[PDB]
């Protein structure tokens, strides 16, 4: 589980959305597993701009942070799950990192802010779907 909060925006996986989130659509996009919902209160975070490939993220499974070298964002395969069928995700960033189904939604940022949340992941892997490109969230 997990959020970023920003201005008036809540931005979550789109596989964990609320029903309240729903009711409170911006936009949505099943190919990256993103849902922007509106918010009342003011949000805790700003979004980086920038092309770095190294940050840290947090990983609950886990209760810890740790730092991954990671992919420019791309189209990469995705296996079948409860969620979706098997297709490609477009703007998913890979590194090597634990992670686990319910990690979904933990923050990776680098020194300019929120880059994106996790997303997808297995044997040593963890994917981030991106949210840099979207400038709107500012
Ligand atoms: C962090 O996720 C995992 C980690 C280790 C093992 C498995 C996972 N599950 C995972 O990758 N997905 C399940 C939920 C929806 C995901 C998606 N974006 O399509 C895919
Ligand atoms: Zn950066």
């Amino acid at each position: 589980s997990g959020a970023i909060y920003v201005g008036n925006y809540r931005v979550v996986n789109r596989h964990l959305a609320t029903h309240n989130d729903w009711a409170n659509l911006v936009w949505e996009d099943s190919s990256r597993d993103l849902l922007v919902s509106s918010t009342t209160a003011q949000g805790c975070d700003t979004i980086a701009r920038c092309d770095c490939q190294t940050g840290v993220y947090y990983c609950s499974s886990r209760r810890k942070h740790y730092p991954v070298s990671f992919s420019k964002p791309s189209l990469i395969f995705v296996e079948a799950s409860e969620y979706y069928p098997a297709r490609y995700q477009s703007h998913l960033m890979l590194a090597v990192g634990h992670s686990e189904p319910g990690d979904c939604g933990g923050i990776l940022r680098c020194q300019h802010g929120v880059v994106g949340i996790v997303s997808t992941g297995g044997n040593g892997l963890v994917g981030f779907a991106d949210v840099r490109d979207l400038l709107w969230l500012d």
